[PDB]
């Protein structure tokens, strides 16, 4: 995207498991079926 | 998006499990079927 | 969106489980079926 | 995207497991089915 | 993309496992089915 | 891409395993099915 | 691409293993099926 | 590419193993199926 | 390519093993199926 | 290529093993299937 | 190619083993299947 | 090639073994299947 | 080729073994299957 | 070739073994299958 | 070739063994299968 | 060839053994299978 | 050939052995299978 | 040949053994299978 | 040949052994299988 | 031959042994199988 | 869908223009945020 | 859906324009926010 | 989809223009955010 | 899909233009963000 | 896909133009972000 | 795919132009970001 | 693929032009970022 | 592939031009970034 | 591949031009970044 | 390949031009960056 | 390859021109960057 | 290769020109950068 | 190769010209940069 | 090679010209840069 | 080679010209840079 | 070689010209740069 | 060689001209640069 | 050589001219630069 | 040599000219630059 | 030599001219530059 992202960690006293999945999905811009510049 | 995101952690005294799934879904912009610039 | 988001953690004394799913769903912008610039 | 990203670590006292999957999905720009510059 | 990225490490007191996967997916630019410069 | 990337390491008190895989997927530029400069 | 990359190491107190795989995938420029300069 | 790259090492107190693989994949330039300068 | 590359070493207190493989893959320039200067 | 390369060593306190394999793969220039200067 | 290369050594306190293999692969110039200067 | 190459040694305190192989592979110039100066 | 090469030695405190094999491979100029100056 | 070469030695405190093999491979000029000055 | 070569020695404190083999391979000029000055 | 060569010695404190084998290989000029001045 | 050669000796403090085998190989000029001044 | 050669000696403090063999090989001029001045 | 040769000696402090073998090999001029001044 | 040759001695301090074998080999002029001044 | 579709044309006495766009929209199956097979 | 669709044309005596956009909208199946198989 | 489609043409007495765009939109199967086989 | 498609043409009395674009859009199978076989 | 396709032509009394683009879009199988066989 | 395709032509009374492009887009099989056989 | 293809021609009364481009796009099999057989 | 292909011609009354390009694109098998047989 | 191909011609009443290019693109087998048989 | 190929001609009433280019592109078999039989 | 090929001609009533270029491209077997039988 | 080839001619009523080139390109077997039997 | 080849001619009513060039290119066997039987 | 070859002629009613050039290119066996039977 | 060859002629009604060139290229056996039977 | 060859003639009704050139090229056996039976 | 050869003539109704040149080229056995029976 | 040869004549109705040249070139046995029975 | 040769004549109805030149070239046995039975 | 030779004549009807030149060339045995039975 036209902007950024961020993340942060820091400590813990025991075991830690982390799973991260960002932005699942097709589109982030524009989807166009058909465009016509001009007819007659 | 034209804006950013953020996250934060910090500590804990025992085991921690974390699962993250951001922005599930197709679109973040525009979907359009068809456009006509001008007819007759 | 044109606005950001945030999250926070902090500690606990025992095991903690977290599951997060943000913005489930297709659209965040505009959906258009058909547009006509002008006829006759 | 026209913007960057970031990440952060820092220490912990025991074992840590991390799994990261950035931007899963087809499109980040524009998809066009068919475009016509002009007809008659 | 038109912008860069970043990452960060730092130490820990015990074993750490890290798995990283950036930008899984087909497109980061523009996909065009067919384009016509002009007809009659 | 038209921009660079970065990474960072630093020490740790015990064993560390790291696996890195950037930019999985076909396209980073433009894919065009067919283009016509002009017809009649 | 039109831009460079970077990496960083630094020390550690015990054994470290690193595996690096950069830019897996076919395309980094332009792929064209067929282009026509002009017809009639 | 049209830009350079970089890497960095530095020391360590115990054994280190490194495996590196840059730019796996077919294309870094342009692939054209068929191009026509002009027809009739 | 139209630009250079770089690498760096430096010392270590114990044994180090390094394996390096740069730019694995067929193409770094242009591939053309067939090209026509002009027809009729 | 149209640009140069570089490498660096420096000392170490114990045994070091290095294996280097640059630019694996067929092409670094242009591959043409068939080209026609002109037809009728 | 149209540009040179470089390498560097320097000392070490214990044994060192080095294996080097530059530019494995067929082509560094141009490969043409068939070219036609002109037909009718 | 149309440019030169270089290498460097320097001392060491214990034994050193070096194996060096330059430009393994068939081509450094141009390979042509067949060329036609002109037909009818 | 149209350019020269270089190498360098310098001393060492213990035994050194060196093996050098430059430019292994068939071609360094031009290979042509068949050429026709002109037909009809 | 159309250019020259070079090498360098210098001293050493213990035994040294060197093996040198320059320009392995058949061709350094031009190989032609068959050439025709002109037909009809 | 159309250019000369060079070599250099200099002293050493202990024994040295040297083996040198230059330009192994058939051709340094031009190889032609068959040439025709002109046909009909 | 159309250019000369060179070599250099200089002293040494202990025994030295040298073996020199220049230009192993058949051809330094031109090899022609069959040449035709003209046919009909 | 059309050019000369050179060599150099100079002293040494202990025994030295030298072996010199210059230009091993059949051809230094031109080899022709068959040449025809002209046919019909 | 069409050019001369050279060699150089100079003294030595201990025994020296030299073996020299110049231009081993059949041809230094032109070898032709057969020639035809003209046919019909 | 059409040019001369040269050699050089000078003194020595201890025993010296020299063996010289110049231009071993059959041909130094031209060898012709058969030649025809003209046929019909 | 068409040119001369040369050699040099000079004083020596201890025993010296020299062996010279100049231009061993069959041909120094021209060898022809058969010549025909003209046929029919 | 688990069912097919259909279309029909037939004639007209003058010019006819038709534009068709089937099934505008993201989904035809199922979109779900998250599932849990079982907890404690 | 589990049902098919249909369309029909037939003729008219003058110009006719038709624009058709079927099933505009995201969902045709089922959308689920979160589902739990069972807790305690 | 698990079912097929169809289309039909037939004749007309004058010019006809037809534009067709089937199934614009991301999904025809299943999209899953995250699934868990079982926890504790 | 698990089913086929179809199309039909047939003749007309004057010029006809047809443009066809089937199945524009990313997905036709299954997209999964992350799946877990089992945890504790 | 697991099924085939079809097309049909047939004649027409005047000029006809046809443009066909089948299955534009990234995916036709399955895309998985990350899958885990089992954890603890 | 696991199934074949088809096409059909047949005649026409005047000129016909046809342009055909099949299966535009990256994937026809399976794309996986990262897979884990099992952890602890 | 695991299945074949087909095409058909047949005659026409006037000129016909055909352009065919099948299966444009990177993948027809499987693409994997990283796979792990098993960890601890 | 694991299956064959086909094509068909047949006659025509006037000139015909055909251009055919099969299977443009990188992959027809499997592309793998990195695989691990097993770790600890 | 593991299967064959085919083609067909047949006659025509006037001139015909044909241009054919099969399987343009890098890969028909397997491309692997790196493989590990086993670690610890 | 592991299967054969085929082609067919047959007659024609007027001139015919044919150009054929099979299997353009680098690879038919297997390309491997680096393989490891086993580590510790 | 492990299989053969074929071709066919047959007659024609007027002039015919044919140009054939089989299997343009580097590889038909296996290309290995570097392989290791085993380490420690 | 491990299999043979074939070709066929047959007659024709007027002039025919044929130009044929098989297997243009470097490799038909195996190319290996470097192989190691075993290390420690 | 490990198999044979074949060709065929047969008659023609007017003039015929044929040009044949089989297996143009460097390698038909195995090319190895460097091989090691075993190290320590 | 380990196999033979073949060719065939047969008659013709008018003039015929044939040119044959088999197996252009350097290698038909094995090329090795350097081989080591064993080290320490 | 380790196998024989063959050729065939037969008659013709008018003039015939034949030019034949077998196996142009340096190597039909083994070319080795350097071999080492064993080191320490 | 380790096998024989063959040729065939037979009659003809008008003039015939034949030119035959077998095995042009340097090597039919083995070429070795330098071989060592054993070192220390 | 270790095998024989053959040739054949037979009659002809008009004039015939034949030119034969067998095995042009330097080597039919083994060429060795330098061999060592054993060192220390 | 270690094997014999053969030739054949037979009659002819009109004039015949034959020119024959066997085994042009230097070597039919073994050529050795320098050989050493043993050193220290 | 170690084997014999052969030839054959037979009659002829008109004039016949024959020219025979066997084994032009220097060597049929062994050529050695210099050989050493043993050193120290 | 160690074997004999042979030739054959037989009757002729008209004038016949024969020219024979057997085994032209320097060597039929062994040529040695210099041989040493033993040193020190």
């Amino acid at each position: 995207d036209a902007e950024f992202r961020h993340d942060s960690g820091y400590e813990v006293h025991h075991q830690k498991l982390v799973f991260f999945a960002e932005d699942v999905g097709s589109n982030k811009g524009a989807i166009i079926g058909l465009m016509v510049g001009g007819v007659v």
